[PDB]
Parts: structure tokens; sequence; C-alpha cells
């Protein structure tokens, strides 16, 4: 009841808050318990966390999304984004945002990828492997029933709820392409990988990396090109 | 050298007891260190077990697999096995052995699904998380470059380490396509992901897989039915 109903509010910094406040509780009466049943509860918790971050993404409040990560306390955080993923969380809600908004249609300005750290992060092997497990986290958040109640992905969008999954989902699924086919976009077995998607987000997507390579530095932009290749070939 | 001789062994439980013995030597020289440099150190160590586990896998020697985890002392099992992995390890062996297996041209038997416990893994959607992003651990620890060296994944095959390391990794996509489409093998959308599949590889699937589900429980049956008739489908 208490839970749902701030779920289901408008999307503010107080709302999220007391959503993660929430959760925070649940996870930490599971800490002290080492056993198999608390593992698949504090999994379940786990994603009710990434839910909160998607749809921040999805509703274009990506400082929110980032906030999602300083509002656990740290001996949760450690088991939430495991690893390196605590490293590299900043660069995925960053790429997510940007291929999200994207799909919906969002006409920009982003934020240059070498400025934020995220042209940077695509150059190392292990980092490339954790940012793919949180966009994949992301994505699985969103169509897994993560509450035992349902709740719609933005607040107040209930009929065109499962539209929205499957536009974001498609986002996730190509933010996801992009860090999995680095340096490796045209070729043959990489394009096979693009045949999920849509030719009307296909042409959106090429449209908007087209606006975005303009000015920024050359290894950007070759980056870009790149992509918007795969694109055309697909 | 020392540790290059050790991954170059025959697999034994001995060589592989002592080249799980020295990544943990490597990754408990980073446990005290907690900045970005350590987490990256450690993932790539992380991989280095994960392709130990993969090659046992595809060298039909399935409980050495799971010997990696017991090899490892527990607070470095906490950060490579994180949440819920540690729990259905077990269970990732189990499927990741049988489908590689299949893939290679074994001739069984197999073990009962329901009498492993991963019949009962495949009922919760937190656990179907864990095997798949465990399988997913296994295929990619196989095809980046976890050591400064390259190192094939079977000891003496060279010249036919690529050929191995493609099947084997079309091997776990099918695994994790498996867990990822439960109860919904059949589903259109499901189809299209078996794209990818030789039809070879496919047609290996569905002999042994009527096999196999011949005399056992009723469930177990019908889960091998529709995944048979997806992949007749496609």
């Amino acid at each position: 009841d208490k839970f749902t109903y701030l779920l289901l509010q408008p999307l503010t910094e107080a709302t999220l808050s007391d959503a993660v406040n929430f959760i925070v509780e649940k996870y930490s009466a599971e800490l002290p318990d080492e056993g198999d049943a608390s593992l698949v509860v504090r999994s379940q918790l786990g994603c009710q966390f990434f839910f909160l971050v998607t749809r921040t993404l999805a509703h274009d409040q990506r400082e929110l999304a980032k906030l999602v990560q300083t509002l656990i306390p740290r001996p949760v955080r450690l088991e939430v984004f495991p690893g390196l993923q605590r490293s590299v969380f900043k660069s995925s809600v960053f790429l997510g945002h940007h291929i999200i908004q994207i799909f919906m249609g969002a006409k920009k300005p982003f934020q240059d990828w070498s400025f934020v750290g995220l042209a940077q992060d695509f150059e190392c092997p292990w980092r490339r492997l954790a940012i793919a497990e949180l966009l994949k986290k992301f994505s699985v958040s969103v169509v897994e029933k993560v509450f035992d109640n349902p709740v719609a992905l933005i607040p107040q969008h209930e009929s065109d709820n499962e539209a929205l999954i499957e536009l974001v989902t498609n986002a996730l699924r190509f933010a996801l392409w992009i860090v999995e086919f680095y340096e490796t976009e045209t070729n043959e077995k990489s394009i096979k990988e693009l045949a999920f998607l849509d030719h009307s987000s296909k042409t959106l997507l090429i449209e908007s990396f087209t606006k975005f390579l303009q000015g920024k530095d050359v290894k950007d932009q070759d980056h870009l090109k790149r992509i918007i290749d795969a694109l055309e070939k697909s």
C-alpha cells in the first residue's frame, strides 16, 4: 500500500528518495541472513532498484538515475553494483539515457562522449563487460515482474505501458549492441544482430548520430560513423 | 612463464588446482585496495576463473568445473560469484556442460534435469536471471583476451582453437536461449533469436533431446518438446 503509493507518484527527487529508502529497509533486513532464500529476495530487491533507474532514464531525468546509487548505503551498494559495475554506473546511465531518448524521439543536445568519460571506458574490455552487465540489468528490470503488484514504467502511463516497455527494451538492446560490437560494427556477424531493429528506429538513430558527430573529436566521429554505416547496411 | 606452463598442461584435478591457486594469489593481492584500478584487475582475474570453468565443460570434465568454486577462498568467491550466482553455479555448470557436449557431438547419457535441481531452478525468475548471468560470463571468458599471452581453450588443440571457440560460444548462446525464453519457446519473437544457429547443430539438438526426454517426468518432457518444436519451426 504505502510502497505502491510511492511508486505511482510523479517522479521527483523526493519520491525517488522515499522509494529507494523503502527498498533499502527491506534489503537491510536480509543482510544478516546468508541462506539461499535471502539471496533470492535480495536479487529481486536489486531489480527493483534498477527499475527505478530505467524509469528515470525513460522519463528524461538522467540526474535522478545517477542519484539512485548515492541513496543506497555502501554495504548494499557492494551487492547491487558488484565489482567494476560500481565504477561504470555513471557511463552506463549516460549511454542508456542517450539511446533511450533517441528512440523516444528526443531532439537533443546530448553530452560529449569523450567529455563524460564514456569514450575512455569503451577502450577497456573489462569496463565494456561491466557496462553490458548493467545495460542488461536495466532491461530485465522493466520486463520481469519485480514488484508483486503491477507498476507502470512511467507514472500515469497505464494503457500505453506495454508500448513504452517495448520501445525502451529495444533501445537498451541497441545500447548493448554498441558496447558488444565496439570496433567490429560493420562486420557481417555484427550487422546480423541488428535484425531486431524497426526501420523507423534505425532512421532516427542515423539522423541523431549524424547531427551528434558534428564538431566532435575525430575519434568520436569515426566511432559514430562506423555505427551509422552498420545501420545503413542492415 | 610458470602460469603459462600450468595453463598448457593436460587438464587434471592437480593442474586445475594449481592454476586456480595462482589466480587467487593475484586476486588476494588486490583485495586490500579499493580504487578503480584494482577493480579492473579483479574483473580480468574473474574472467580467468571462468575460462577454466568453460575449458573443463568443453573437455567433458564437468566435475572439475564444479570444483573451481570450491578451490576459491570465500572472500574472493563473494566477488567472483556475486549474490545469487553462488547458489546457481551448480545448475549453470550442468546446463552449460549438457549443451556444449551436444554441440560437440557427444552421445550421452546426461543427468536428469529434475534430479539435479535444474528444473526447479528454472521455475524461479531470479534464479533464471542469475543462471543467464553465469552462462554469459562463461562465453565472454573464452572470447576476450583474459590472459596477456594466448592460451588455447583445450590443451594441445592450437590450430583448431578458433573453430572450437566458435562451436562452444554458439552452444553457450543456445543454453542462454533456453533460459531466457523459458515457457515462451515457440513464440515468433523467440524463434527469431534462433537465427544464429547452424542447421546441423539444430539437428543434433533435435536428435539429442528426442532421446533425452524418453521416460522422464512429464513436466520435463513437455519442456523438451517445446524446445524441439521451436528448433523445427526455426
